[PDB]
């Protein structure tokens, strides 16, 4: 196949195999209520095969920047109805990305709590955003019991998904956020039942996945992977093993699909990952056209996600099919609540009359 022959993912027809990768852009602001831009916004992008929201944190324990919705309460739940009946009126298909940052946050966003973590080891670098500039904090590490905790926050997180009419919700497991950090060696030295084997790092991000099936099915369930570990501080001493282990768990349980951020070369999981879990396989990280359709066609990926792309071009499927010219991404606007529309719904179409 090609990027633009249909697919079917758990209990979806793609009509085409153009993804939105999930995309954080802080258009909610401090209500963390989605409002009418965000509905526009992903209204806009309708003719996707599929549509992945930004992270939506399923707690304010899982806030990692100032602007984000949530999914936590029946406020937000309401205000993702606007952003469902959107992207449905227009024959659209979305899920959305469940998350908690773990680690990666800052008190002053957490009303002077620590962030969390499976233990008590700041990432590197500096918090982003965030001004004036500073370090992550050393987390707190979580009570065995307040593991469960986290579960409860994804299922309850997965409720809210559904009351608010997605067709499906995707598990944050990549880039070094709480799921990551509890998947990988690097972060996660606990003794308990999640710490100290692979089968044991796995398991929140495998009782989060669980959670979210018992709510929609596993054909309405995926997963978000990053498993190069180039993000946020990750690192694992046998990232193939690690990987392998949850795409081989995850396909005895039959969810709808696996995602991976992870850019095409010689040490790519992904072909490896695809061929253990055994389902609909979505890349992404650093495609284009040509590199796309020539990974379906050798069975490398199912489908495929951009990201950068689709900040920038609000009509990517038409763009693809037809090789037109895209609009360059503007970088200064990716973030911020204050931009309202300004790179956010206000990138221009082929069309003119
Ligand atoms: C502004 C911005 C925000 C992002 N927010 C998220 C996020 O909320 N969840 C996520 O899993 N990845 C997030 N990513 C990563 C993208 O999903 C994607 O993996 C990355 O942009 C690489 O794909 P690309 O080369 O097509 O852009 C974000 C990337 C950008 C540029």
């Amino acid at each position: 196949p090609n990027l633009f022959d249909p697919l079917r993912v758990g209990d979806l027809n793609l009509p085409n195999r153009v993804v939105m990768a999930p995309l954080t852009r802080l258009r909610a602001g401090p209500t963390h209520i989605p409002n009418a831009l965000m509905a526009e916004y992903y209204g806009q992008r309708a003719s996707a095969g599929l549509l992945i929201t930004e992270g939506v944190p399923v707690a304010p324990q899982g806030v990692g920047y100032a602007g984000v919705p949530g999914i936590w309460s029946k406020e937000q739940t309401e205000g993702w109805k606007q952003v469902t009946k959107a992207v449905h009126d227009k024959g659209g298909r979305i899920f959305m990305q469940i998350w908690h940052v773990g680690r990666i946050s800052d008190p002053e966003l957490l009303n002077g709590e620590l962030p969390i973590a499976p233990s008590a080891i700041a990432a590197k670098g500096h918090v982003s955003l965030l001004r004036p500039q500073r370090d992550y904090p050393t987390p707190r590490a979580l009570s065995t019991e307040e593991v469960a905790g986290v579960v409860e926050a994804f299922r309850q997180g997965a409720e809210n998904a559904q009351a608010a009419g997605f067709d499906g919700v995707q598990l944050h497991g990549a880039n070094g956020y709480l799921l990551d950090q509890f998947l990988q060696d690097g972060s996660n030295q606990r003794t308990d039942q999640y710490g100290g084997s692979i089968e044991n790092r796995a398991r929140l991000l495998l009782e989060a996945a669980d959670a979210a099936i018992s709510v929609w099915g596993a054909d309405r369930v995926g997963v978000h992977l990053a498993p190069r570990a180039d993000s946020h501080s990750m690192g694992d001493s046998n990232l193939a093993a690690t990987f392998g282990h949850v795409a081989k768990a995850l396909g005895e349980r039959k969810i709808g699909f696996v995602s991976a951020r992870e850019y095409e070369a010689a040490d790519s999981l992904g072909p490896d990952l695809k061929k253990a879990f055994g389902g609909v396989y979505i890349a992404n990280e650093k495609f284009d056209l040509a590199s796309a359709n020539a990974a379906i066609e050798a069975g490398k990926a199912d489908a495929i996600a951009f990201g950068k792309a689709y900040i920038a071009n609000p009509d990517l499927v038409e763009r693809l099919k037809a090789g037109a010219a895209l609009n360059t991404p503007d970088p200064a606007t990716f973030y911020g609540f204050e931009n309202g529309p300004r790179g956010y719904t206000d990138y221009p179409t082929l069309a003119q009359v």
